[PDB]
DNA sequence: GCGTACGTGCGTTTAAGCGGTGCTAGAGCTGCCTACGACCAATGGAGCGGCCTCGGCACCGGGATCCCCCAGCCGCCGGCAGCGCAGCGCCTGACGGG
């Protein structure tokens, strides 16, 4: 069931199991009203050599 | 489960052990003489107290490793399943015998 990202909007919820990306099952984007607190937001790719292997979580 | 090496036993054999000398070295003691450590009275300054000021260390914050981990990855190889086959014993021909 893969779904097309959507701007999940929580001007005062939170980022909670009623979440648009949570019940969507994917990752709360940077566009989404989660703050910047969210824990279903991507936490930044840090691979050093180059973000390209299995090692790399991206 | 394997296996060796240490316990048990036997058969030499030899140095401990006994009993015996014989010695003098060295410990024990005494006599006597000296020096050296305790004691006493003085003296000052080394040591101990009281301030009291800088920076060595503490602490932080950040960047720098760097081991630790492990899936990736391949090599290897052996097992394994499939395949081709080598050899044999029987099967069965070739041909004279029965």
């Amino acid at each position: 069931h893969v779904y097309n990202y959507q701007p999940c909007d929580h001007p005062r919820q939170p980022c909670d199991s009623s979440c648009p990306c949570v019940i969507a099952q994917n990752f709360c984007e940077k566009f989404c009203q989660c703050s910047s607190e969210c824990q279903n937001r991507f936490p930044g790719c840090r691979c050093k050599a180059q973000c390209n292997t299995k090692q790399c979580p991206c």
